[PDB]
């Protein structure tokens, strides 16, 4: 439709009324970004439809998040379009797409603290190592290789700036990287022609990505924080029948300190990680507007309003 193709462009859209449209949304923004003639339309609607497939059906962790995080990636990049390879943009768009494959509803520190078989194969960044492993096994389908028509060197680059773009969605791995994003920033020691900084800048718009439920008009943004809510607390009444007193967001007993929760989040997590991004790419700002509006909504909330 010709109504949607203007609004997609923005960084508030929200996909949520349009759930027939989803995977032709994605097509459409890999056209508009890495052009027409980019992948094969027979492979890439083969692969899109078994990404779909590959996401189960989990309050959050699910294919509108994924969508979700995707969109967010084009957005970035449309204003921002000559900073990064054609080989960039494909890959990214791909990693936001498949970054949470086959997530079953439970965080790194569950699997780790139960010593699940994932945790054993996969010590650190547990989820995020086999999200990428659900991506390779995926592509590895027969007439599923979307990248088919590159270079040996170039599938090898490709792969590698999905890893790294997947293993950055780990929350635990963010602090550190905005930390150095923030000095390198401030001296002017910054270059994105230096591969280090550029990876840690990919970093960040992957964190930007995977948390902008935090950025929408609040009705959505309040609606997103139900689904998040409702998968916290199936982890902690697991927790609970083993025998291990959950952390206050996963514990449903304790639903009064939400809100409060909410505020601790926005201003030592979301409000950082877009005042940076800010910094670093000023078109991207109409984020960290939006953040600060919700962040004003949950002060409200703890005001009694
Ligand atoms: C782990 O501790 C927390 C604690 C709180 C209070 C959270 N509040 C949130 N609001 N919106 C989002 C999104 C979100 C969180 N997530 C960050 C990315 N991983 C999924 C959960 C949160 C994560
Ligand atoms: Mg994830
Ligand atoms: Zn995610």
């Amino acid at each position: 439709p010709v109504r949607l193709c203007k609004e997609i462009e923005l960084f508030h859209f929200d996909i949520g009324p349009f759930e027939n449209m989803w995977p032709g949304i994605f097509v459409y923004m890999v056209h508009r970004s890495c052009g027409t003639s980019c992948f094969e339309l027979e492979k890439l609607c083969r692969f899109i439809m078994s990404v779909k497939k590959n996401y189960r059906r989990v309050p959050y962790h699910n294919w509108k998040h994924a969508v979700t995080v995707a969109h967010c990636m084009y957005a970035i990049l449309q204003n921002n379009h000559t900073l990064f390879t054609d080989l960039e943009r494909k890959g990214l768009l791909i990693a936001c797409l498949c970054h949470d494959l086959d997530h079953r509803g439970f965080s790194n520190s569950y699997l780790q603290k139960f010593d699940h078989p994932l945790a054993a194969l996969y010590s650190t960044s547990t989820m995020e190592q086999h999200h990428f492993s659900q991506t390779v096994s995926i592509l590895q389908l027969e007439g599923h290789n979307i990248f088919s028509t590159l270079s040996s060197s170039e599938y090898e680059q490709v792969l590698e700036i999905i890893r790294k773009a997947i293993i950055a969605t780990d929350l635990a791995l963010y602090f550190g990287n905005r930390k150095q994003l923030e000095e390198m920033y401030q001296t002017g020691s910054l270059n994105l022609n230096n591969q280090s900084h550029r990876d840690r800048v990919i970093g960040l718009m992957m964190t930007a990505c995977d948390l902008c439920s935090v950025t929408k008009l609040w009705p959505v943004t309040k609606l997103t924080a139900n689904d998040i809510y409702a998968e916290f607390w199936a982890e902690g009444d697991e927790m609970k029948k083993l025998g291990i007193q959950p952390i206050p967001m996963m514990d449903r007993d304790k639903k009064d300190e939400v809100p409060q929760g909410q505020l601790g989040f926005y201003n030592a997590v979301a409000i950082p990680c877009y005042t940076t991004l800010t910094q670093i790419l000023p078109p991207t700002e109409p984020l960290l507007k939006a953040c600060r509006d919700n962040l004003s909504q949950w002060e409200k909330v703890i005001r009694g309003e």
